[PDB]
Order: C-alpha cells, then structure tokens, then sequence
C-alpha cells in the first residue's frame, strides 16, 4: 500500500528521529535514501554502531559489489540498506516494509519513482521522508499537485 508521510525537523535532529522510529516502529527490511555517498556511508556506519544491521549501496559502486552487497541484503545478513539511488531492477527493493527519505529527493519525480519501486507491483508499506528546508517542501507539494497522492504528517487487491 505504501501509506505515505512527512516529518518536518531539522537536519540536525533527523538521526536522532530515525534512531526513534526504528524502535518503534516493526519491520523487516528497511531501505534509507540519501543525498550524497558521503552521508550514505556515514550514516550506515553510525547505524551499524547503534547495532543496526546497515549496509550501504552508493553510485560508484561496481556493478558487481552493488550486487554482493544487495545479495546480503536479501539472504537477510543485512536488514537495513542505506542507498543514494535505485539501480537497475533484480535491486528489487519491494521486499521491504518501510523506505525512508531521510534526505528529500531532488525532485518529485525521483520521490514517485522511489515510492513506486519500493511498492512495486503494489506491495504493501510505509513511506517517511523528511523535510528539512523550505526546497523540501516545496518538492513535497509538487508530488501532491502533480500526482495527486496522499501524503501526512507522521503521527489480494492492490497495494
């Protein structure tokens, strides 16, 4: 189903925001996008610390370790993939219950092309991103505009 919502934070409090959400909130696989390399890394690394099975897969990578690091992703070695885009597909990233955006996509276009892959085919979960500066919302009212899709403030048949 891919139910959709917004934190409005800080950038300086969005890990200490999605320290919390990952405690309280149940999941298996989880996917959190970022904007550059530096932070993909940096982030799975402090995760890892916290004891949160991250992995991070960035651009630059070879196709081949993309792929090695993705396959512990799905034998579950890893629950939690840090990204800072899609790849191509068999990166089947529907699997997870929960994608976050803890960095704004660039536009709205990349925001529906995330929440459409991590819901392929219709599979159900949760969609967070977080705003972060006025670019951030305005990204995010281009996607209720243009797409006319539900997205909220954080408080079989098609999914």
């Amino acid at each position: 189903g891919l139910q959709q919502y917004y934190v409005k934070l800080k950038d300086n409090e969005k890990n200490r925001k999605l320290f919390d959400l990952l405690d309280v909130l149940e999941f298996n696989q989880v996917v959190i996008f970022v904007k550059s390399v530096q932070r993909c890394i940096a982030l799975a690394q402090l995760l890892v610390e916290q004891n949160f099975p991250a992995i991070a897969i960035h651009r630059g990578m070879p196709q081949e370790e993309r792929l090695s690091r993705y396959q512990q992703f799905k034998d579950f070695q890893r629950r939690i993939l840090v990204a800072t885009n899609l790849f191509g597909r068999g990166m089947d990233i529907e699997r997870v219950n929960i994608a976050f955006n803890y960095d704004m996509p660039e536009d709205s276009d990349t925001y529906l092309h995330r929440v459409a892959r991590a819901g392929r085919f219709g599979t159900k979960g949760l969609a967070i991103t977080f705003v972060s500066d006025e670019n951030d919302a305005k990204i995010l009212n281009d996607v209720q505009d243009r797409f006319e899709v539900n997205i909220s403030e954080l408080p079989e048949q098609t999914r």
